[PDB]
């Protein structure tokens, strides 16, 4: 019997376990399809209930892996999607959604968001949000890749504040955030998703990480997401094309790091000690 996942609540007070599943670079290799589709379904299974896709991964192909993965149980998935900033002009962004709800095969996504900072301004891009959450096309937006002059910008935005998530870098290796970003949103009651939490597979070759996950018997990738379930207001997006490495990262959650842990990789993995520019992949 494994140890459930937390939970993270967003601000209108909808729940999600704080372990979901990426699928950035999924679809783009037709004999890894039925194991993409696999190991998302895997984490369905098994409580990772939030998975994060976007227009461009695969321009469309992804969003159909997990339209097929949530094929015959849509409403135990949270569905996060993402249209690009040059799409996300007033009628751009409705024109975006249609396309991804195609893709996914549904009538509405959980959470959407603005990718990244473009050139239309953000009233323009909020307004369109606002319109696909009253068509029933949307439930919640967010952003992703904005940083603490981006977020304040929201403010001037009328439904600014109906900002739902923050979607950015954040692993052992890239604690920018710490700093100032993270315990913004958490005061403000606005989940940050860690994408990227495995640093896309570099961590994995970390000496510490290993020597760590050597001691709980666990595996490198394990121990960075145990790390990142400390982090309270964090749910973290791992990716994987593996059905086995899925289960995996689920068993993350089983794994209690002591105060000796976290202070040895607070060493070796320095937090900020001032502001850092947000790293964006
Ligand atoms: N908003 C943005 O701008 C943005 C940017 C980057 C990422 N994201 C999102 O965040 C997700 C996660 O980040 P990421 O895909 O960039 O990288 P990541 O999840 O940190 O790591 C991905 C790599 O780790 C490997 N892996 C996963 N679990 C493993 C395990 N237990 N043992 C060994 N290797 C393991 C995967 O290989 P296999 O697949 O071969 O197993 C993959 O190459 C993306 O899929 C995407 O949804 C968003």
């Amino acid at each position: 019997m494994h140890d459930p996942i937390p939970t993270i609540a967003f601000p209108d007070g909808r729940k999600v376990p704080a372990l979901g599943q990426g699928t950035w670079r999924m679809g783009e290799n037709r004999a890894k399809t039925a194991d993409e589709v696999r190991s998302l379904q895997t984490g369905l299974d098994l409580g990772m209930t939030l998975i994060d896709t976007a227009e461009m991964y695969g321009d469309g192909a992804a969003e159909r892996i997990v339209g097929e993965a949530i094929k015959g149980r849509r409403d135990e998935a949270f569905v996060v999607s993402k249209v690009l900033p040059s799409n996300a002009s007033r009628a751009g962004t409705v024109a975006a959604c249609e396309r991804s709800l195609r893709n996914l095969g549904i009538d509405c996504v959980d959470l959407y968001l603005l990718h990244w900072r473009g050139g239309y301004p953000l009233a323009e891009t909020v307004a369109a949000f606002e319109e696909l959450k009253k068509a029933g096309k949307i439930r919640a937006w967010g952003v992703s890749n904005f940083d603490v002059d981006d977020m304040e910008e929201l403010s001037a935005v009328p439904d600014g504040g109906n900002v739902a998530a923050n979607q950015v870098l954040y692993n052992l290796a890239r604690r920018g955030i710490e700093f100032d970003l993270l315990p913004r949103c958490r005061a403000q009651g606005v989940p940050v998703m860690a994408y990227s939490p495995l640093d896309e597979g570099r961590l994995l070759h970390d000496a510490d990480l290993i020597h760590i996950a050597k001691a709980h018997q666990a595996t490198p990738a394990q121990v960075a997401l145990a790390f990142l379930k400390t982090c309270s207001g964090v749910i973290s997006i791992p990716k994987t094309g593996s059905p086995e490495r899925a289960r995996e990262n689920r068993d993350a959650m089983d794994i209690h790091l002591t105060t000796e842990n976290l202070a040895e990789l607070d060493r070796h993995f320095p937090p900020p000690r001032r502001k850092t520019r947000l790293e964006v992949i």
